[PDB]
């Protein structure tokens, strides 16, 4: 099955090195990123990231839900145009299958 959980954890190392204040607004705020593996905020997001993917592909995502909880951070669509950048790379160094289509799904409620 595709390793989504490791291309998960490339995503945020591209995001937050990108980027790194988007990472202010999370519980792991101010941690080393070659540690958020060792982190239990970290762990929980990721995985709630892993699982977002896994619903948008299985075709039960709510993406309209999932932008408007981003609105509420106030994380809008330029945020979600720089994560697609970052999403795109880290599929595309597990040979895993884009997912711009997905986040296109997002950004249309944003
Ligand atoms: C590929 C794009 C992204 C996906 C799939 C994604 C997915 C998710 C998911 C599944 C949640 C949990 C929602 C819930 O619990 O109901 C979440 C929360 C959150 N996301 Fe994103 N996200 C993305 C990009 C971003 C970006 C670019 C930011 C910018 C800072 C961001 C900021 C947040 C914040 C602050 C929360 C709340 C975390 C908390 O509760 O501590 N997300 N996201």
């Amino acid at each position: 099955m595709v390793n989504w959980a490791a291309v998960v954890d490339d995503f945020y190392q591209e995001l937050f090195k990108a980027h790194p204040e988007y990472q202010n607004k999370f519980g792991f705020k101010g941690v080393a990123l070659g540690s958020l593996k060792g982190n239990a905020a970290y762990k929980t997001q990721a995985g709630k990231t892993v699982d977002y993917i896994n619903a948008a592909i299985g075709g039960s995502a709510d993406a309209a839900g999932l932008a408007s909880r981003h609105k509420g951070r106030n994380v809008g669509s330029a945020e979600f145009h720089n994560a697609k950048a970052c999403l795109a790379k880290a599929c595309s160094a597990h040979g895993a299958p884009d997912l711009g289509h997905a986040i296109d799904d997002i950004l249309s409620h944003l």
